[PDB]
């Protein structure tokens, strides 16, 4: 995992990418296609390009580079936000409170029960299965962070 | 993980929790502490709480329930958002474009390369390391989705 400052670093440098996304996207695809020409075969629009000069002149390749870095930007920003919610919890519950994963399971079961009890009409089998999985993913994500922090169980 | 359908069911029920969060939080903690007294032992600040009546009368247990469910809501909402960005990309790159993980490694290195070339003074070792790690997590996250989809990346 990344630390808090490392995630902010990622976001800061993506700010610079977005300030000139056309140029960044061009240079990234050109670096890819020249360093690793076998990757060009995947692109039915680009594979005919042979030289870096041709790649720089391609309007299609510039557009795609922007598509790619836009999508990656969103992925990174939303991953960082998710980790910003999870990390503080993992940190306190591993280091100060010392809460085993099993106990997170117990509270998960309690949540599921209270939901089913209070909202039987809106928390049928499909919903209940979805929440079960969501809380399991949450526990697995916390467990991994625990391990990094030197807290096992 | 979950589908977008399953994340929607999760987020929909969570709106009903938010509607009446204090009661939900109280009932979750009481269910937990009553089923699992060992969990109550972890709350040195709730050691005065011996019976259901006392738990129900506690200012601070009610406030804590709300803190817990508000934090979990944020974790779930931001996790769902992160997944909703990553899943479509994994899906197309697995099923349609058939992009090996190795090629995702190549573009990752290209990104790092271009960032260093364009921001030589700003993108030093520590920032490069942060970005290296974030792209590795991105690739691992894709890989996990590839497997769900039956694609060998
Ligand atoms: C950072 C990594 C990547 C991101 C964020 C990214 C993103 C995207 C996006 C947003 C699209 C358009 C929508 C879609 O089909 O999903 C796309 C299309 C595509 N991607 Fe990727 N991609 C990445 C890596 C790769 C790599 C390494 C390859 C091949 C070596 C590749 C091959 C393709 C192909 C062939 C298309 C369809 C292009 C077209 O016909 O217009 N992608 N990519
Ligand atoms: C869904 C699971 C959980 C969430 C979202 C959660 C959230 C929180 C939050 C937001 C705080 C306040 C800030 C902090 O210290 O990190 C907190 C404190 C705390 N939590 Fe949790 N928690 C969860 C599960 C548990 C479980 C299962 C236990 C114990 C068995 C536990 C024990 C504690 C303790 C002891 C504190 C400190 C209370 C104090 O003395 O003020 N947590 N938790």
């Amino acid at each position: 995992g990344l630390s808090d400052g490392e995630w902010q670093q990622v976001l800061n440098v993506w700010g610079k990418v977005e300030a000139d996304i056309a140029g960044h996207g061009q240079e990234v695809l050109i670096r890819l296609f020249t360093g690793h020409p076998e990757t060009l075969e995947k692109f039915d629009k680009f594979k005919h390009l042979k030289t870096e000069a041709e790649m720089k002149a391609s309007e299609d390749l510039k557009k795609h580079g922007t598509v790619v870095l836009t999508a990656l930007g969103g992925i990174l920003k939303k991953k960082a936000a998710a980790e910003a919610e999870l990390k503080p919890l993992a940190q306190s519950h591993a280091t100060k409170h010392k809460i085993p994963i099993k106990y997170l399971e117990f509270i998960s079961d309690a949540i599921i029960h209270v939901l089913h009890s209070k909202h039987p009409g809106d928390f049928g089998a499909d919903a209940q299965g979805a929440m079960t999985k969501a809380l399991e993913l949450f526990r697995n994500d916390i467990a991994a962070k625990y391990k990094e922090l030197g807290f096992q169980g």
